[PDB]
């Protein structure tokens, strides 16, 4: 674990506020003084007392991932706390929290451009992520976290593997016979297109898993959310190709995400389940 990830004074650390729980402990925020002496914001992820080896292995486990990143879309970590208790895990500090919780209080607040952007983001993380060898599996809005200037970043790192499951984010490959590749994470970057372009709404919103299975099996695919541009509509639907050889890559998806940034005017044009 301390292959990529450096140990840190706990003296180094200040805690200033307990900001949510996850699933092995309080999520914090708070300060991290570097050796250069300078003070960053830092998100402080703490093992909850009473943990079992089995989950000092697991949550120190996502932190030897993640420090295999380097990369301004994947969110950074600082190091972690072991030699002292609370274990600790410390990131980058990201203001502006999930993205799908905070779309979902900016309905329609945001221009195209913007959501663009932070679409972007996502998909640049991802080719690296890809680019490392790395299947994310759990490709998500909440799952992604943004920062004060808008920047998405890739996170959440529980039920990534070196090449239960949400059923709404996974491909269909994956969900039949547990067939993940980087194309299965295309997919779901897909999902993950159609909540940022709905602003959090839920994928196939409160369906019964069975009937999302079967109907994205039988070729159905979630409809164009309002107001979106037929541009990103298609991608979507490119993600959503049944053939997972037929997905683009997360490289050309940030080619095309890197024109529309360009010329608004390709977004102009404007287009229950679609079969
Ligand atoms: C995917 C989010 C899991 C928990 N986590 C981590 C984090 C931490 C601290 C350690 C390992 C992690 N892996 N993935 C995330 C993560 C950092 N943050 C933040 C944050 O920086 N700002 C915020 O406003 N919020 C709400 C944050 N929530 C977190």
């Amino acid at each position: 674990v301390h292959e990529f990830a450096k140990e840190l004074d706990a003296t180094n650390i200040s805690i200033d506020k307990v900001v949510g729980a996850g699933e092995f402990g309080e999520v914090c925020s708070g300060r991290l003084k570097l050796p250069s002496k300078k003070e960053i914001s830092v998100a402080i992820k703490t093992l909850k007392v009473g943990y079992t080896e089995k989950q000092r292995r697991d949550f120190l486990g996502e932190a030897s991932i993640m420090g295999q990143f380097d990369h301004p879309n994947i969110i950074r970590l600082e190091g972690v706390v072991t030699k002292s208790k609370p274990v600790m895990i410390v990131t980058e500090y990201m203001e502006n929290g999930s993205l799908d919780s905070f779309l979902r209080k900016h309905d329609a607040q945001f221009t195209v451009i913007q959501l663009v952007g932070m679409l972007r983001g996502i998909a640049s993380g991802m080719k690296y992520l890809s680019d490392m060898g790395y299947v994310h599996r759990d490709l998500a809005a909440r799952n992604i976290l943004i920062n004060s200037n808008l920047v998405c970043k890739v996170s959440d790192f529980g039920l990534s593997r070196v090449l239960k499951i949400p059923i709404r984010w996974t491909s269909p490959e994956a969900i039949a016979y547990r067939k993940f590749t980087s194309a299965s994470d295309v997919w779901s970057y897909g999902i993950v297109l159609w909540e940022v372009m709905s602003y959090g709404e839920r994928p196939y919103w409160e369906m019964s898993n069975q009937d999302v299975i079967k109907a994205v099996d039988e070729g159905y695919r979630l409809p164009p959310p309002m107001d979106c541009p037929a541009a990103l509509y298609q991608l979507m639907l490119d993600c959503w190709q049944k053939d997972r050889n037929n997905r683009p890559k997360f490289e050309q998806i940030v080619s095309i995400l890197d024109k529309l940034i360009r010329n608004p005017g390709s977004l102009k044009i404007i287009t229950n389940l679609l079969l």
